[PDB]
């Protein structure tokens, strides 16, 4: 139908044209092309954009050329993993016979390390090969790979026995070899995370771990070409000093040319004869972009000694010459715009197919769609992006009457046939040549647009990475019981009487090195008082942590009314159970007028599901500002008012409260339910009738603030307290609110917490829930921390006027905020101003912010009472002329005064000179700086804990170190209290000190080092040791090891069988055991299975081997001699006890 170009350099050029329209030629014209193809694209950003769409049309293999995506002369390294995905387009790139790469400009101008060099260093190990292991261990090193204890990504690599464990940097997955006898025995894969074996394959072609060579030779060459080039310094932190050192700089990606002789070949080097050119665009342009672009970060980085800058020709070529390389390929040129009929023009014939978007306002959303269908004569084809979407479409499908039949193959599409395939497509089209229609969900749902948080490696990590890092940090402040809190400083094994056990060192104060056996592991504890700049190294025998101790005792005693009166009821009393409804909360889904996100959806799944259990409810709803938190909050309190549970919500602000009674007037504005506020805005005898009508429960939901807990506000039927910004209520307050209904489901709200119910939120008390995922448009709010600079004010007012929202400006001083605005307003002449401070009259306030909120004026000269969670999405720039005496976590709910919109927020925080500062707003700034990224909401908050602290885990005083011993010692303090509200046992009965069962044999038995080098999977090995309870643990501990690690040390299986002998100990009463050479005693329990009659008999047949040893120990003379003999004795001695156990 059409022509492909043969000549080298020849074109054919594309005209009337549309977007995925174009990606199908490209699969067409790639089919009628036996070789491969290349395309290129103006930006990767369109690339996986454009991929998956040509992989909706691919037979072939429709491969991504990433880039590094960082910055031109960035500073900082780029995501390996791709890069080894790249690589391994480098290594398959002159060998490829069909299928199709694409690339950017900006990715083509990379000229990379030539394919000769990655073949001698790429390499083939195969399944019953003659190899050494330290031999291809030292081809590892040539391959610069990287020891790791604990391998993660590419080009690293695990000791473990004759097993290497190592994650190549070409394949997707990691291999075990376990050689044998100068041989390779296995290749042997799994996933890491599961670290458990896979599958077998009988070969690997191992890429070695940098695309870049860092060997001896290497480095010499560097510094060759090095001093050629660039200056040197004698600063450590010269480039050329950490390669000459052989380590690896964050930005040295820029500076690989140096490894070369030759200039850097091109791709295009690599390319063979059957490659294709394709083009869309004045690619040059964009080329020529980028070329000033990173020219000028050329001069702008080409100041700096200690990063210096290769030339930008020696990284990249130029156009003009790249066009010169670009005549040795045919090509093939695509343009939306209509071509003029001069030869090698196609203009191919496909039309943009009009827009039939969902009018679902009227009668008729899809008489547009109609009216279209029958004046069309063909197949029409709709692009669906999952299964799960295509209901939806049969949604609208059944209401035109017509369904189409699923396909996936394009080309059996026939006259008037209505078909569909699963594919996430752009824009619906009209074919002439087939008279083909298509349909996408752009096209119908609006801008069905993906928000694109971050790329497919890499990303923040708010799940995994903090459950994974929470423990075992070297030097991290850890607490001990007996003695205080020091730094962790390693694990080793000592000798001490024959048995080298293993001993962890933990630092106190005149460097007093503690060794900590492994089964005492559980008097060790993260610190829970965060204290990270400084921490109390309790010096050995200071006696402070005793002191400490008895205090948080007296404190702890289960005389203490304010928390044992809730566990007396807790010991008594019960909860309400909520009932769902599946078909009325579907109308109220219906009554949400957007779209809700991944992770808030599963937050009100959480919170849904704990209304309908019977327990008091407690959960907190921490999330990101304005990610529809209050959407939880009236979706709790639609289910409540289908019990009819008087919902009582609690802000601590007026303004907020107000806020929050127009969401819930305007949102429920259809169903029998009384939404009333009991607040300052209601009057002395209208905020009386409101709660005349609270003690008449006819208020299905009660708005207020800390009026409700002036001991006034009296349900008639209390279920539900919604707490929100728990932050600035005060413990105090949370209990008075709390005390009085004991069956209500508490719920609990903020952006972020105080450290001390932080860190109870995290350890787990109550419930905890992060919001990630923003709704539309939500961005990273630009921190300035600024000098207080006029024209800084004058630029921040103009470009936010300029864009079209109001600016706030904090003051926080009434006595002189009318002076600032009268300053101010004639300081921006430009602008409109008032004034905004919580001491003047509350109805002028409301005038304030009545004309604030419609946008009757921009820029507010205001106290912090901004901060009381005002929404105002037009607002996207907030000046703090003194960022002097502020929390953080206050900053950054400041920071949440601007953006919620598509519009950009600026954050302008003016500051006074940086001596006459502060000493802590320093801290606060570089925090509020560094800060800035997607699910910084907790990061930011475990910044808090630890610059503020957690208080006292009951009383006052949240912000401090407050004495902190630890969340886990309330575990035991409440279950002492516990033991002394049981009524038969005191708080004399405190059992602080509950090994429980104790047994012992004299052997060392250790995970040993040399086999276990890690000494965080040895902690966390002997955790499982500490947590196993039944022998089937041991049996999946055991394989695991064998599995991982591969052999089984005679001191592992060893207290492996220990740990099973204290299962049967605890399964068969035993309260202690001791053993040696020459045997040992036992020490029964009351309610045990011991057989007297048998025992006695024992006794009786072997006088030699035993006596009594009290009428509840046991002394058993036996000749333990041999490890194995006590093994075997013990063993079936226990067997003997389950025989004929009583």
């Amino acid at each position: 139908r059409y022509t492909l170009p043969v000549k080298a350099g020849e074109q054919r050029l594309l005209g009337e044209l549309t977007g995925a329209a174009c990606a199908t030629l490209v699969a067409e014209i790639a089919e009628r092309h036996a070789g491969p193809v290349v395309l290129i694209a103006p930006d990767m950003q369109n690339a996986l954009r454009l991929h998956d769409e040509i992989s909706q049309f691919t037979d072939q293999m429709v491969m991504n050329l990433a880039d590094w995506e960082t910055l031109p002369y960035d500073s900082f390294s780029p995501h390996q993993d791709i890069i080894s995905s790249r690589l391994s387009t480098l290594y398959q790139l002159p060998t490829m016979q069909r299928g199709v790469l694409i690339v950017p400009v900006n990715t083509l101008m990379q000229r990379v390390c030539p394919h000769s060099f990655l073949h001698g260093h790429a390499l083939v190990m195969k399944k019953g090969q003659r190899l050494s292991r330290d031999a291809l261990r030292t081809q590892l090193d040539s391959a610069g790979y990287r020891h790791v204890d604990q391998v993660m990504e590419h080009g690293e690599y695990a000791t473990r026995g004759a097993l290497l464990d190592l994650f190549p940097m070409g394949s997707e997955l990691p291999y075990r070899l376990d050689f044998f006898d100068d041989e390779i025995d296995s290749l042997r894969v799994f996933d890491v995370d599961s670290q458990r074996t896979l599958e077998e394959v009988e070969a690997i072609n191992l890429l070695p771990a940098h695309e870049f060579p860092t060997d001896k030779a290497a480095i010499e060459l560097f510094r060759s070409q090095w001093r050629d080039t660039f200056e040197v310094k004698r600063d450590p932190e010269h480039i050329y000093q950490q390669v000459s050192k052989g380590t690896l700089p964050a930005g040295i990606e820029y500076w690989q040319p140096l490894f070369f002789s030759e200039p850097l070949p091109p791709l295009f080097s690599y390319f063979p004869a059957n490659t294709l050119l394709v083009n869309t665009g004045d690619l040059e342009t964009s080329a020529e972009r980028f070329q000033a672009d990173t020219l000028a970060r050329f001069e702008n980085r080409g100041v700096d000694p200690m990063r210096p800058l290769l030339p930008p020709q020696s990284l990249w070529l130029r156009v003009d010459e790249l066009f010169s390389e670009l005549k040795n390929w045919p090509r093939v040129q695509l343009k939306t715009e209509h071509l003029p009929t001069k030869a090698a023009n196609a203009n191919l014939g496909f039309q943009k197919l009009p827009d039939l978007a969902v009018q679902a306002q009227q009668k008729a959303p899809l008489d547009a769609l109609r009216k279209f269908l029958e004046t069309f004569d063909g197949p029409v084809v709709f692009s669906v992006e999952s299964e799960g979407r295509r209901e939806a479409l049969g949604e609208l499908l059944a209401r035109i009457k017509i369904a189409p039949q699923r396909i996936m193959r394009l080309d059996e599409a026939s006259d008037r046939g209505r078909y569909l395939m699963i594919g996430a497509a752009e824009h619906g089209f009209v074919d002439t040549v087939r008279n083909l229609a298509l349909i996408c969900e752009s096209d119908l749902l609006g801008e069905r647009v993906a928000r694109r948080r971050q790329d497919s490696r890499r990303t923040i990590n708010p799940d995994t990475l903090i459950r994974n890092l929470a423990e075992l940090h070297i030097g991290q402040p850890v607490v001990h019981l007996e003695h205080g809190v020091g730094r962790y400083a390693g694990m080793t094994t000592l000798e001490a009487g024959g048995i080298t056990g293993e001993y962890l060192m933990l630092t106190y104060a005149n460097d007093a090195k503690l060794y900590v056996p492994v089964s005492s592991l559980h008097l060790i504890s993260r610190y829970a008082g965060g204290a990270e700049e400084n921490a109390p190294l309790h010096k050995l025998g200071g006696d402070a942590w005793s002191r400490a101790r008895q205090k948080a005792a007296e404190k702890v005693r289960d005389v203490a009314a304010e928390l044992l009166d809730i566990y007396a009821q807790r010991a008594a009393k019960e909860g309400f159970a909520f009932k769902h409804d599946r078909e009325q909360y579907q109308l109220f889904c219906d009554s949400f007028p957007f779209e809700t996100t991944p992770d808030q959806a599963q937050a009100i799944n959480a919170v849904l599901s704990d209304m309908c259990q019977p327990l008091a409810m407690d959960r907190l709803v921490c999330g990101d500002v304005g990610f529809g938190k209050t959407e939880v909050a009236m979706r709790a309190a639609f289910l409540a008012v289908d019990n009819h549970k008087q919902v009582a919500v609690l802000v601590p602000t007026t303004l907020l409260a107000q806020q929050h009674y127009d969401n819930f007037r305007d949102r429920f504005a259809n169903w029998p339910v009384r939404i009333e506020m009991i607040s300052r805005f209601r009057s002395a005898k209208e905020q009386t009738q409101i709660l005349a009508e609270v003690a008449e429960g006819k208020i299905d939901i009660l708005i207020g603030t800390h009026k409700l807990l002036q001991s006034d506000v009296k349900f008639k039927d209390l279920g539900l307290l919604i707490v929100d910004e728990e932050h600035r209520f005060g413990v105090r307050h949370k209990e008075r609110i709390k005390a009085m209904r004991a069956n209500v489901d508490i719920l609990t709200l903020t952006a972020t917490p105080i450290p001390r119910t932080l860190n109870m939120a995290m350890s787990g008390m109550r419930d905890l829930s992060i919001i990630a995922t923003p709704p539309a448009r939500r961005l990273a709010v630009k921190t300035f921390v600024r000098e207080y600079d006029s024209m800084v004010v004058r630029e921040a007012i103009l470009r936010e006027i300029l864009r079209g929202g109001q600016v706030y400006y904090l003051y926080n001083d009434v006595e002189n905020i009318q002076k600032a605005a009268e300053r101010l307003a004639e300081l921006v002449p430009e602008a409109r101003i008032a004034i905004g401070h919580g001491q003047m009259r509350e109805r002028e306030l409301e005038r304030v912010m009545n004309d604030f909120h419609h946008q009757r004026f921009n820029v507010l000269v205001c106290t912090t009472i901004i901060e009381t969670g005002i929404d105002i999405p037009t607002a996207n720039t907030i000046i703090i002329e003194r960022a002097d005496h502020f929390g953080l976590a206050q900053l950054h709910q400041l920071r949440g005064r601007v953006g919620r919109s598509h519009h950009q927020a600026y954050a302008w925080l003016l500051t006074p000179h940086p001596k006459a500062m502060t000493t802590d707003a320093q801290k606060r700034l570089e925090a509020i700086a560094s800060l800035e990224d997607l699910g910084a909401g907790f990061a930011l908050a475990t910044h808090d804990l630890e610059i503020r602290g957690a208080g006292e885990l009951l009383g006052e005083e949240q912000s401090g170190s407050m004495e902190t011993i630890g969340f886990s010692l309330y575990m035991e303090l409440l279950e002492n209290a516990v033991d002394a509200l049981k009524a038969g046992r005191e708080p004399s009965l405190e059992d602080l000190t509950s090994q429980q069962t104790e047994v012992e044999l004299r052997m060392p038995s250790l995970l040993p080092d040399d086999f276990i080098p890690d000494v965080n999977t040895r902690l966390s090995f002997y955790k499982r040791i500490a947590s196993a309870k039944t022998e089937n643990e041991l049996e999946e501990i055991k394989v695991e090891l064998i599995d991982r690690f591969g052999l089984l040390p005679d001191p592992a299986r060893t207290l492996l069988d220990i740990a099973r002998l204290r299962q049967q100990a605890q399964k068969l009463g035993i309260r202690k055991l001791e053993g040696n050479e020459k045997g040992g005693v036992i020490e029964f329990a009351e309610k045990n299975h011991v057989n007297p009659a048998w025992l006695i008999g024992l006794l009786q047949k072997q006088p030699q081997h035993y006596r009594l040893d009290g009428p509840t120990r046991l002394k058993f003379i036996q000749d333990l001699s041999e490890r194995k003999t006590r093994i075997e004795w013990v063993r079936q001695f226990m067997r003997e006890l389950e025989e004929n156990a009583i």
